[PDB]
């Protein structure tokens, strides 16, 4: 484990063909296949603006952090067994660390 930080614009071009198909991260961004992500960092799992999660995502209530959300992205299915996050998981750490650097820099 060594968060060798990436580039917020590599994380952007990654996000744009990994997560944008289901999620939003600008604060005007409507919820869709999943919630918005703008303000997840420092929240618990399951707290977007009036949006209904799963029983498993709620009973998880993970404090979304730099390290803690990187764990979840490695295998979201195992981390929240029953999650609506149909995705699969970002196997490669380097490619995660870029996306983290973006999503963080889209929250502050
Ligand atoms: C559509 C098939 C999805 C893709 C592609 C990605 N995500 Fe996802 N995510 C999805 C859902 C429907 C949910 C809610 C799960 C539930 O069962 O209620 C989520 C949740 C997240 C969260 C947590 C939000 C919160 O707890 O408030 C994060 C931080 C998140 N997702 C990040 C994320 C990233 C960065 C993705 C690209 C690698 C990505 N998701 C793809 C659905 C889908």
């Amino acid at each position: 484990t060594e968060f060798k930080a990436g580039s917020a614009k590599k994380g952007a071009t990654l996000f744009k063909t990994r997560c944008l198909q289901c999620h939003t991260v600008e604060k005007g961004g409507p919820h869709k296949v999943g919630p918005n992500l703008h303000g997840i960092f420092g929240r618990h799992s399951g707290q977007a603006e009036g949006y209904s999660y799963t029983d498993a995502n709620i009973k998880k209530n993970v404090l979304w952090d730099e390290n803690n959300m990187s764990e979840y992205l490695t295998n979201p299915k195992k981390y929240i067994p029953g999650t609506k996050m149909a995705f699969g998981g970002l196997k490669k750490e380097k490619d995660r660390n870029d996306l983290i650097t973006y999503l963080k820099k889209a929250t502050e």
